[PDB]
C-alpha cells in the first residue's frame, strides 16, 4: 500500500533594510567596517588603490611596479600570496 504524509513547518521571511549610511569621502573602511578615528589614520593601496585602514595596511609585498615592497592592504597581500604570476606583464 502507500502511507503519505503532509506537514511542513515553515518560517515567514521579510527583513526589510533602513539605516542612514552613506560612503562619499570613504567614511569607514572597506574591509573591517570601522569608524576612522585620528591614530587610525588611512593607508592608500598602491596596487588596488582604495582606502583602507591600519588594521588593514599592515603587510608589504614587492609588486613589479615598485624596486621595492611597499605598504598594501591584506586584500592584496593575501591575495598575490594566494595567486600565480608567471611573467605576467
Ligand atoms: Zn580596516
Ligand atoms: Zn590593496
Amino acid at each position: 500500500g502507500s502511507s503519505g504524509s503532509s506537514g511542513i513547518k515553515e518560517v515567514n521571511q521579510a527583513l526589510k533594510g533602513h539605516a542612514w549610511l552613506k560612503d562619499d569621502e570613504a567614511t569607514h573602511c572597506r574591509q573591517c567596517e570601522k569608524e576612522f578615528s585620528i591614530s587610525r589614520r588611512k593607508h592608500h593601496c598602491r596596487n588596488c588603490g582604495h582606502i583602507f585602514c591600519n588594521t588593514c595596511s599592515s603587510n608589504e609585498l614587492a609588486l613589479p611596479s615598485y624596486p621595492k615592497p611597499v605598504r598594501v592592504c591584506d586584500s592584496c597581500h593575501t591575495l598575490l600570496l594566494q595567486r600565480c604570476s608567471s611573467t605576467a606583464s
